[PDB]
Parts: structure tokens; sequence; C-alpha cells
């Protein structure tokens, strides 16, 4: 299925089954959480002409990062649009990886896809670990 600029999606970890969630505890931390159709679990995609931005349907903040890209950098809500590269996974064409542009750092559900609600979403160097792959589909 198609992913289109202007549309809003939930983003589900292939390993864990939890979704990318803007924590209701602080409205800042990005975590894995069971899907309940919350608007803090919905992300409005925009194609800027060169990359993707992801805007929280609940807060209007954007999906971004805490500090310079590194293994373990936390994803956080940020004020300004933050650009991502989004590609189909090489092994699993149904899923995606979400990269900091022009780097090898992609979104990674921490603890190797720990299913625990509240597990942080982080950056990590790209590799086959399934906790780095995500489905993108309608809420
Ligand atoms: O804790 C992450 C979790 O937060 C939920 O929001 C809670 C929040 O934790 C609580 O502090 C606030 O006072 O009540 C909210 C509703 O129970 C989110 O609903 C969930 O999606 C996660 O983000």
């Amino acid at each position: 299925t198609q992913v289109s600029s202007g549309q809003t999606y939930k983003i589900t970890n292939v390993k864990a089954g939890t979704v990318i969630d803007l924590s209701g505890e602080d409205n800042k931390s990005i975590i894995g959480y069971p899907y309940h159709s919350g608007k803090n679990q919905q992300w409005t995609f925009n194609w800027t002409g060169k990359a993707w931005t992801l805007r929280s349907a609940s807060s209007g903040s954007y999906l971004g990062i805490e500090g310079t890209p590194a293994d373990g950098t936390r994803l956080v809500a940020v004020n300004d649009p933050f650009e991502w590269h989004i590609w189909r996974d090489e092994a699993n064409e149904n899923a995606f990886r979400i990269f900091v542009p022009f780097t090898n750092y992609n979104l990674d559900l921490s603890g190797y896809g720990d299913t625990t609600p509240g597990t942080p979403v982080q950056l990590w160097w790209t590799w086959e670990g399934l906790h780095q792959t995500w489905t993108i589909d309608r809420p």
C-alpha cells in the first residue's frame, strides 16, 4: 500500500507489534506502545520535495532526535520539521526503514524490539535486526 504526503499513518514495529507513540507522560519522548488509536500514535507525513517529515497528529510537534546521530540517540518530539529518508526494507518489501538522511542510522525499537509499553525508540546503525523495520498503514 501507498504512503502519500499529506496522509496520516500508524507506524508498527515488525518485531514487537507496538507502535511509535509520543509519550503521554511528557509529550516529548518517543516510545513503543500498544496501539489504541490515540492521536499521539498517528503521524502526518509530508514530502518536502527531498525527504519526509512526520508531524504528530496530537501535538503538532515533529518526530526528531535528541542530539547528534549515534547508536542510542533518543527520538523525541521537536518544534521544527525534521527530515527523514524512508526506504523499503531490502529483505521484507512490506516494511520500511527510517534513516537520518545520508547516514546509516535508522530507527530502532530499543532492547532489540522490547515489547514493553514505554520502550524507547532510538537510532542505531543499520542491520538486519527486525526491530529496525516498520509497517506504515492507516490508523
Ligand atoms: O506513558 C505512556 C503512555 O501515556 C499515555 O498517556 C497517559 C499518560 O501516561 C498519563 O501520564 C496522563 O496523565 O494520562 C494519559 C492517558 O492515560 C498515552 O495514552 C499512551 O499512548 C502512552 O504514550
